[PDB]
């Protein structure tokens, strides 16, 4: 979940 929430924010 932490990578998912990241990419969301970097993409």
């Amino acid at each position: 979940a932490a990578l998912a929430a990241a990419l969301a924010q970097a993409l």
